[PDB]
């Protein structure tokens, strides 16, 4: 499986992270207890381009796969480029269940 990914549940308030891979915890410097249950926007900060955040918001609204790149921050404030791939996960009836978010490659 992908080294660095999270899964969110959009059927819970504010689309919380319900799983974060070990590689995601290592890169972001947060513990599982600091990540589970919150929206992934906490990785954004002052240099994050709001035009890209808007593209993400639109892709989530329309429930479409997309790939964007935006500046994120580790727990200690280190900036990193996140080439973020978002994938909706649907059931057999076509109903949205989860989103997968993969950080593609990278530093
Ligand atoms: C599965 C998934 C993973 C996400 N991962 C990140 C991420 O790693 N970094 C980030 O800045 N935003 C990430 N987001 C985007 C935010 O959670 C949020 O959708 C975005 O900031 C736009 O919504 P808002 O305007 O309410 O903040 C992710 C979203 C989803 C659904």
């Amino acid at each position: 499986i992908e080294k660095n990914f999270v899964i969110t549940d959009p059927r819970l308030p504010d689309n919380p992270i319900i799983f974060a891979s070990d590689g995601f915890l290592e890169l972001t410097e947060y513990s599982r207890e600091e990540i589970l249950g919150r929206n992934a926007r906490f990785l954004q900060g002052p240099e994050t381009d709001q035009a890209t955040v808007q593209k993400i918001r639109d892709a989530i609204r329309d429930q479409r796969e997309t790939t964007v790149q935006l500046i994120n921050y580790t727990k200690s404030g280190k900036k990193f480029w996140n080439l973020l791939h978002l994938q909706p996960v649907r059931d057999q009836k076509g109903e949205l269940q989860y989103f997968i978010g993969v950080k593609l490659n990278g530093s």
